[PDB]
């Protein structure tokens, strides 16, 4: 009898090629039309390429200009060149047959099928931490799997996430601070996390607690982030202890030609640690002397992360507000540098808050388990968070392991002395409303909007 047998089905990255081929025990010549067709899981079959016994190729829509059908009647062999492919693609390929009788009638051949899988990993980690690291740890992924992983840093991924994880495809994995993925464990955007003892012994147990939302863990957490004084030793030798004392000092630095202190008014993360110094009347306190500085001049109204950090490597500013991921680009530039405690205002020291680096699988995902083997075995490893620490600093990571190097790093001392004068967000689905109504009151009041006292009054609402 005609027997149909495929063959060249396998795993790929899209853009990639794969070439299937399915040969029949019979004469092709016989045959009227030869085809693929292909069926994705929970699907209706559907014809992607045919050729007839007239050299006449048609081909559908979606993969028209990417695919060819083509034919060899020596090898007795139907072939399809699979170029630029992508995740749409992945199905079961068949190949079929139609011959027509020596009488009226016809006969359908089928093969047994061949399983063609185009996987991407895609990660979402923001530009201020260490993507090429993250790289180099998928790199070595692809090597033992076989799986392409992209490293993605979009604008405003903690607030684009929600809404294209939601309804498109997203990233796999998303890494942002732990405080915002209670909102996405609520809103349904979040796979649970099934560790394992063995991994879950691994890391601190006061870690997990972050990465935990109604007794369901929600992300892996990969390292505490706490804001430093970083400080340029040649141009300030003995920084500030307190803040009250920074006006002074940048009434002696202006006269030279250099200000006092640069850091990021425009997100509240940066702000936050003055406001909550004392603190209601705390936090009117702490927000009147912010204002007072941009109101005597001493600092820019609209300060940003970039001209901030631009500021001190070029040797413009003694201080600056800042995480470990900033070290980095310290470095590279020529200022001997210093990390200390954050200045005390009010006596009171000022309590930053404190973010756990978290990672997540997003939900509306296939490759969840794909996932899981890159964030346990590859990532969250001694050689997986070196590779990502290399190029931009994690700050005091989750794993137990790295405990003594920890310990030997003076930065590390200076955020984890921050840590603890400061406090672990909650993670609940309220975060978001309340840092929005942080970050519109601190502009509104650094630009001279609002008043300190109306201020207070439209975010506790
Ligand atoms: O600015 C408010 C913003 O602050 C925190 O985000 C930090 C993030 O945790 C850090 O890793 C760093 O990259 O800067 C961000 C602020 O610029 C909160 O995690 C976040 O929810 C909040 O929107």
């Amino acid at each position: 009898q005609r027997q149909l047998v495929e063959s060249g089905g396998g795993l790929v990255q899209p853009g990639g090629s794969l070439r299937l081929s399915c040969a029949a025990s019979g004469s092709i010549l016989y045959f009227n039309r030869m085809g693929w067709y292909r069926q994705a899981p929970g699907k209706q079959r559907e014809l992607v390429a045919a050729i007839t016994s007239g050299d006449s190729t048609n081909y559908a829509d979606p993969v028209k200009g990417r695919f060819t059908i083509s034919r060899d009647n020596a090898k007795n062999t139907v072939y399809l060149q699979m170029n630029s492919l992508k995740p749409e693609d992945t199905a079961v390929y068949y190949c079929n047959a139609k011959e027509k009788g020596w009488s009226f009638s016809l006969y359908d051949y089928w093969g047994q099928g061949t399983p063609v899988t185009v996987v991407k990993l895609v990660i979402w980690i923001n530009g201020d931490k260490g993507y090429n690291g993250l790289a180099e740890v998928g790199k070595k992924f692809e090597k033992d799997t076989g799986i392409k992983v992209t490293v993605e840093h979009p604008d405003k991924l903690e607030e684009k996430f929600p809404q294209v994880a939601a309804t498109g495809d997203g990233p796999d994995i998303i890494f942002w601070a732990h405080d915002r993925f209670g909102g996405y464990a609520q809103s349904g955007l979040l796979a649970e996390i099934t560790p394992d003892k063995a991994f879950q012994d691994k890391l601190y147990p006061f870690t997990w607690d972050a990465v935990r939302y109604n007794g369901k863990l929600i992300a892996y957490p990969i390292a505490v982030e706490a804001l430093s004084l970083i400080y340029n030793k040649d141009l300030l030798p003995n920084p500030p202890k307190t803040w009250e004392e920074i006006p002074a000092l940048d009434k002696e630095l202006k006269a030279k030609g250099k200000s006092a202190l640069m850091f990021n008014l425009q997100e509240p993360y940066f702000t936050w640690p003055l406001i909550a110094a004392d603190g209601n009347a705390g936090a009117k306190a702490g927000l009147t002397f912010l204002v007072d500085l941009i109101k005597n001049k001493h600092m820019n109204a609209d300060t940003d992360y970039s001209i901030a950090e631009a500021a001190f490597n070029k040797g413009e500013t003694a201080m600056t507000i800042n995480g470990p991921w900033a070290w980095s680009n310290i470095d590279t530039s020529k200022v001997n540098y210093g990390v200390t405690v954050l200045p005390t205002f009010k006596g009171q020291p000022s309590k930053p808050f404190v973010g756990v680096l978290s990672a997540g699988i997003n939900a509306a995902s296939p490759n969840k388990e794909l996932a899981k083997e890159f964030l346990e075995n590859y990532l969250l490893t001694d050689e997986g968070l070196e590779a990502v620490n290399k190029d931009k600093p994690l700050g005091a990571v989750a794993l137990k392991s790295y405990e003594e190097e920890l310990a030997k790093d003076p930065r590390i001392a200076a955020t984890m002395e921050n840590a603890q004068k400061g406090e672990i967000m909650p993670n609940i689905p309220q975060m978001s409303a309340f840092w929005y109504a942080v970050r519109t009151a601190v502009i509104n009041a650094a630009s001279g909007r609002q008043t300190v006292d109306e201020a207070l009054k439209d975010a506790q609402t």
